[PDB]
């Protein structure tokens, strides 16, 4: 039939064709010889640092393309405003080598970048995003206020609201605005004498960076790390977040009275801060965004992963399961109760969270919406399916096509 | 060129150089990845309008022969050079050639080894290859199939085996087993759009009745075989009940579980895939080993479009089916997978849980890293349907490609 990828849902037997991928202008890791689609960081979703400004011709084509998407989103394609804005963009690039976005253009691109994110299962909310323009920001101290305002608005005392704060874009012949941290709120990871790690092993390097930068450490599993904010050409400055600004949730179990005694907990606000936001060829090296958590990110990955908190065995012992044999499914049983504890704790603390069932069910609805809207939806299957109960969720049985659309959230090298 | 692969749990890194030997193409391109698709019309070995080009068959054959003589270390000897001569001579004159029993045995083991969607590949060298190329009727196929079943089953101590029927010929129809597996349960489409039995087997159950089978009305009725000899109508053959070992499901602690009447067969034997060795294609080559517990407890019994028992079990467990946040599905699922493992263990029938299986797969990836420089794996198929991150494969980046010999998908004969 049609010349586009055929996609099937094995649960419903329904078929769809992805015409949207034809719009992709950025290559992926795969080739007809082999699939590199399971790699987290292939050198195809990562934007290396441009020490030199992008070739004026390449920037122009990305700019022209973005503007067209903008005017198209407002239904004025081919209009005088459209042709004038295009003229104004190449004019800017002509004399300055770069250009700047209008306010409403930034809002559009940021929402599109999220909408374009293949690894996000929460894209059904893509239209509801608070874009805080912080392109005026000129100091590391100002970055702190902006971030503090972001956390305040986004947190909204448990009734979380999606938001992003965009700092000045990459300017040739000038340093980047970078947030050294991976997320705004992160737990410290202390490298012990015996080699082990107290806290979160994932955050070991940054913790050692904060220390080297004057931070006076603690010695707990759940210590919130300070921010390491960097303004153009200046070394990073350290800023400590006010405790009242960081909402956390103490984990307890609905029935297992002893779970509370484990002293486990997690922060309520997930805010990625190390990713690059690329819009029309313009790069925004510092542009933290946040929304809310899906229960499995905390209860399964953060808490149960071998290279993270690794609490599966401890909880199994407390549940008195045969941890000596795999066929007892002690890992499956503890993980279930751990995920249930996260849900219960967040629901009790009136903080926003969504479980993996509801989450994926809403993504399917997002998929139908997008099929009608753009004729497809770029999705990364491995990241869309939850880390537990995979086939129990509707997305498992949904084939998916993955490709890179712009605007987009890309990975970038560490500033150090 | 060579993909850098990484294990996020151990921080280890490896470079896959085995993918360079891939000659067959997948569905992916630089524009978009199609790796999550079960069967693109591409890889599929569909029928043809004549004899393959001799240039290609010859090169696919020479490569395979080179592979075989390399396996037995005689790479270069006279036996190698003469086997190549024999193949060149036969392809040139007949437009085809035939394999020796030893080579076929090597090929079948190398097909399994090359299977990207197989998690049990650590058992790859342990395979009983029954040569059935001297078969000329559906009736003979049946006898061969029963022999395979009785061997593989082995009173519960399952053994991996494969029966290879006559290859495909440019001048005639194919030898085919219409069923997707030798043992399957019937799916009868009831009046109200409903489905009694296994829904995934509705079409094949219908075909059996079209060809004169007297059906039942149980949720677990074993289907008869539809074996097809070249250019002939398929024939119906009912498997002897004593040959088909089935396991009644019960829970170690939940007494009411047994009362649900659930049960599952012991032998998982795929009969609809095509085995390709050195350019030759074997359209009927059923293979079997043993189940990984998730295949039955999660997929077969819990998939929405299968037996879909999730809710019923939850109700029996008296769980909160009102909200998704009570994780009732996850809870019911775990007990079902537990009942399966307990049942196959109680019945002295070979089974492997996903934790055990995936750990052995990690070991296998390692053996293969030193052996061939890599290992084709389909991450989506390797990672179990439940508790994915709880297993080591989840944290392992994988490279997927097509190596030959290979098990490929093929059209339905009807
Ligand atoms: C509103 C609720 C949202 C939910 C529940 C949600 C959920 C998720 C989940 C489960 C992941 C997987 C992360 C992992 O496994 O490590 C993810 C990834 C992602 N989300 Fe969303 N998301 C939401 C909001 C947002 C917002 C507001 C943005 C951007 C404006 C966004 C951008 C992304 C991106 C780019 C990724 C990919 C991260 C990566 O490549 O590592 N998400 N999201
Ligand atoms: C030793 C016991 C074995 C175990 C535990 C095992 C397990 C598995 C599992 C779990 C799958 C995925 C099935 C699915 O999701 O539907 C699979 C697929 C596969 N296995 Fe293995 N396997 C074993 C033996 C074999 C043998 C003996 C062969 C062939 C000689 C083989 C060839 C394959 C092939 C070709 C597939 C792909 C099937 C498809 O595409 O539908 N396996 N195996
Ligand atoms: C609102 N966003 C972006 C998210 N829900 N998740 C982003 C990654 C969070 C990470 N898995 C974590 O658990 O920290
Ligand atoms: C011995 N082989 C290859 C297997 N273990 N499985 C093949 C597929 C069986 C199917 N998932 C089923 O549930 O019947
Ligand atoms: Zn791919």
């Amino acid at each position: 039939g049609p010349k586009f990828p055929r996609v099937k849902n094995w649960e419903l037997g329904s078929i769809t064709y992805d015409t949207l991928c034809a719009q992709s202008q950025q290559d992926g890791p795969c080739t007809p010889r082999r699939c590199l689609g399971s790699l987290v960081l292939p050198r195809k979703l990562q934007t290396r640092p441009s020490p030199g400004p992008p070739p004026a011709e390449q920037l122009l084509s990305q700019a022209r393309d973005f503007i067209n998407q903008y005017y198209s989103s407002i239904k004025r394609s081919g209009s005088q405003a459209h042709e004038e804005r295009l003229q104004e963009v190449e004019a800017e690039v002509a004399s300055t080598g770069t250009y700047h976005l209008r306010e409403s253009e930034l809002v559009f691109g940021a929402k599109q970048a999220w909408r374009n994110a293949p690894r996000c299962v929460g894209r059904i909310q893509w239209g509801k995003l608070q874009v805080f323009d912080a392109r005026d920001c000129s100091s590391a101290q100002e970055m702190f206020t902006y971030i503090c305002n972001h956390i305040k608005y986004a947190t909204n005392r448990g009734n979380l609201r999606s938001a992003i704060t965009v700092f000045p874009q990459r300017a040739p012949g000038r340093g980047d605005f970078r947030i050294w941290n991976s997320q705004l709120v992160r737990y410290a990871g202390y490298r012990q004498q015996d080699g082990s790690v107290r806290g979160d092993p994932a955050n070991v390097e940054i913790t050692e960076l904060c220390i080297q930068h004057g931070w006076t450490p603690g010695n707990g599993r759940f210590d919130v790390l300070p921010l390491l904010l960097q303004a153009p050409d200046e070394a990073p400055e350290l800023f400590v977040l006010p405790p009242e600004l960081v909402l956390e949730v103490p984990l307890e179990h609905p029935t297992l009275e002893w779970f509370a005694a484990l002293g486990l907990r997690w922060y309520a606000l997930p805010a990625v801060s190390n990713m690059l936001l690329e819009i029309g060829g313009l790069e925004f090296s510092a542009a933290p965004f946040s929304g809310w958590y899906m229960s499995t990110e905390i209860g399964t990955r953060n808490l149960c992963d071998p290279h993270r908190y690794n609490i599966l065995e401890d909880v199994a012992v407390c549940m008195d399961l045969d941890t000596r044999t795999t066929s007892s499914l002690w890992k499956d049983k503890a993980a279930v109760e751990i995920n249930l504890a996260v849900l219960h704790s967040f629901q009790l603390a009136k903080v926003t969270i969504v479980d993996h069932h509801a989450a994926t069910v809403s993504f399917m609805k997002h998929l139908d919406n997008e099929q009608k809207a753009r004729g497809g939806c770029p999705a990364d299957w491995a990241w869309i399916v939850p880390p537990i109960s995979g086939s129990l969720t509707p997305v498992f049985h949904q084939e998916m096509v993955n490709y890179i659309l712009s605007p987009a959230f890309r990975y970038q090298p560490d500033p150090w």
